[PDB]
RNA sequence: AAAAUUU
RNA sequence: AAUUU
């Protein structure tokens, strides 16, 4: 019946010109040769994703839907929520959240100016009068760099970012706020995966997988989720929020923002053009995050239900989800998952890729990444997080006037310290950049590259300085993503490592600590690290 | 554009 | 600031 959405046929314009890459890349042409394959989704493209996330959608649901929904309020209705003081919303705003139609930014929301206060004021009045006007809401392609891959047809288009004024968006925040932060952790338990750490996830996915007489996983993705949610979904997501105990304000603001904004809406490129209307959820407002994920939630564990899997640990975060099973055998588990896809299917989840019984751990890739494992120091197994690099090799060259991308670097060296690429690659990058340009000491985003050894022993254990035997997934995909950006192979960055690691050393102080700490799987004769009074 | 995690 | 959805 209903269309996620139509278009006047007006562009989607850019919200301020999106930069290229220049001539030369002084920081990242030594990382990798082919900066060609480096490229930033733009909004030229946004025209592409469009005509493939409108389409028509056909909800049908089924006695496991409905009793999945029902238990899902008993869990709703444990969970008093308060309204959030118009300062405090204020306040939550982020630092650089784009301005006002009305003449004012971030700035003056945050720091609480009067202007922005009023007008926030008569926002959330006319949110509790008027229950049914449409809100405007302006649309937006993302600009994100990815590494071209002629596999899946060169370049991705952009993604579609739809979202409401400021004022609009503080007043969500009035309303919602509290509810985000106790109502997923309610409903879904221990299956709330953006509750957990990365090393939580990990340690999650194992005890799943101890427990089962005989564990078989999958993972599930939904293709263009936005674009598949329905306005009745939402208008039950709302259900969901209502089943709270409230104050009668904020269901009237919830009710409204329901009706007005979350169901659908005229959309406006960013040179006020009417773009065209929309159906289905708009990725860019408060409830994205906790709808996707509840909803998610409802649909899978119906479909778990229709499919007869049995005994299912579940994981859900946003779109995303793993599901830990006990096998029935694998003539029998395969045909569940068809089913489990052939119900998401009819409630409007269908898959990008139709998923996979795997019986192996490491085989299962969700959010980008997936579990392996190497051995310790004391040769024991350890189970740590990975992903493909070539993202975050792609990103890592990404340098304009702009953007610098020392960030990304140190960012993806703290999160993935313990993966074979970070250790080989982005370290001694990382560190030979900083050496040269002698900016060790210089802080970046607010972490000191001196810090690393510690700021990794607290969040990966010290056995994330003596990993070895790394699995052949692992070294297969690292070296093929080297070979696919120009960057060196392994063998090479060894050598680099062994260089750095003794000007590191040399250089004495927490320089030679992160050289000695970092860097010992670059030398023949090993050390013997100990736990460092910081972490 | 929003949220979560990391810091 | 980084990453993710
Ligand atoms: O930058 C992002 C990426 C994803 N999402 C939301 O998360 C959903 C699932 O993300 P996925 O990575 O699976 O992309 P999609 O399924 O939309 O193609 C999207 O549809 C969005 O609604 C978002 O709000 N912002
Ligand atoms: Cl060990
Ligand atoms: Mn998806
Ligand atoms: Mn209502
Ligand atoms: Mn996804």
């Amino acid at each position: 019946s209903s269309m996620s959405y139509s278009w006047t046929g007006a562009l989607i314009t850019p919200c301020g010109p999106e930069e290229e890459k220049l001539p030369i890349n002084p920081l990242s042409n030594s990382l990798l040769r082919y900066h060609n394959k480096v490229y930033c989704t733009t909004s030229k493209s946004a025209s592409q994703r469009a005509k493939k996330v409108t389409f028509d959608r056909t909800q049908v649901l089924d006695a496991h839907y409905d009793s999945v929904l029902k238990d899902i309020k008993l869990a709703a209705s444990k969970v008093s929520a308060r309204l959030l003081t118009l300062q405090q919303a204020c306040q939550l705003t982020p630092p650089h959240s784009a301005r006002s139609k009305y003449g004012f930014g971030a700035k003056e929301v945050r720091s609480l100016s009067g202007r922005a206060v009023n007008h926030i004021k008569s926002v959330w009045k006319d949110l509790l009068e008027d229950p049914q006007t449409p809100i405007p809401t302006t649309i937006m392609a993302k600009n994100e760099v990815f590494c071209v891959d002629p596999a899946k047809g060169g370049k991705k288009p952009a993604r579609l970012i739809v979202y409401p004024d400021l004022g609009v968006r503080v007043c969500e925040k009035m309303a919602l706020y509290d509810i985000t932060q106790k109502l997923p952790q309610a409903v879904m338990g221990a299956s709330y995966g953006f509750q957990y750490s990365p090393a939580q996830r990990v340690e999650y996915l194992l005890k799943a997988w101890a427990e089962k007489k005989d564990p078989m996983g999958f993972s599930y993705d939904t293709r263009h989720f936005d674009s598949t949610v329905t306005e009745r979904d939402i208008r039950t997501e709302e259900s969901i929020y209502q089943a709270c105990s409230l104050p009668e304000e904020a269901r009237t603001a919830i009710h409204s923002l329901t009706e007005r904004l979350y169901v659908g809406g005229p959309m406006f490129n960013s040179k006020g053009q009417t773009c065209g209307y929309r159906r289905c959820r708009a990725s860019g407002v408060l409830t994205t995050s906790m709808g996707n994920t509840i909803t998610c939630y409802v649909k899978a564990l119906a479909a778990c239900k229709a499919a007869g899997i049995v005994a299912p640990t579940m994981l859900v975060c946003g779109d995303d989800l793993i599901v830990i099973s006990e096998s029935q055998g694998t003539e029998e588990d395969e045909r569940n998952l068809r089913a489990f896809t052939e119900a998401m299917t009819r409630y409007s989840a269908p898959p990008g890729d139709p998923p996979r019984p795997e019986y192996d751990l490491e085989l299962i890739t969700s959010c980008s990444s997936n579990v392996s494992v190497a051995l310790g120091p004391r040769g024991r197994r350890r189970y740590y997080l990975t992903r493909d690099p070539t993202t975050p090799l792609a990103r890592a060259a990404w340098e304009t006037v702009r953007h610098s991308p020392i960030n990304s670097w140190l960012g993806n060296i703290i999160q993935y310290a313990p993966t074979i690429w970070v250790r080989m690659v982005l370290m001694t990058h990382f560190f030979s950049i900083l050496m040269v340009q002698d900016t060790l000491d210089q802080n970046l985003g607010g972490v000191n590259p001196l810090d690393l050894p510690a700021i990794i022993e607290r969040l990966h254990g010290l056995d994330a300085f003596s990993m070895h035997t790394y699995s052949h997934h692992e070294l297969t995909r690292v070296a093929s993503a080297l070979r696919k950006l120009g960057a060196p192979p392994l063998r090479v960055w060894k050598s680099r490592a062994r260089a750095v690691r003794a000007s590191l050393i040399s250089r004495g102080g927490k320089a030679a600590v992160c050289g000695r700490y970092l860097f010992n799987w670059a030398v023949k004769t090993k050390l013997k690290l100990t736990p460092l009074p910081e972490a």
